[PDB]
RNA sequence: CAUC
């Protein structure tokens, strides 16, 4: 719910669809966060999820257990 | 739904 930062650039390391779930790298501070595919606003073309490798921008909140990223979008 |  609160939130940490916004729009921020980060590159995924790796995101499981089996699961639900990912790391995205942080590109302003080099920290994995969290991201789960609830988090991933909803593809034009898994209807929820990202690439490996793939450059995001998303806000960073505060989840029971650390942070998380929010709003999962492409960059712009 | 926390390193698959």
């Amino acid at each position: 719910k609160k939130v940490i930062a916004t729009k921020v650039l980060g590159t995924v390391k790796w995101f499981n669809v089996r699961n639900g779930y990912g790391f995205i790298n942080r590109n302003d501070t080099k920290e994995d966060v969290f991201v789960h595919q609830t988090a991933i606003k909803k593809n034009n073309p898994y209807l929820r999820s990202v690439g490996d490798g793939e450059t995001v921008e998303f806000d960073v909140v505060e989840g029971e257990k650390g942070a998380e990223a929010a709003n999962v979008t492409g960059p712009g």
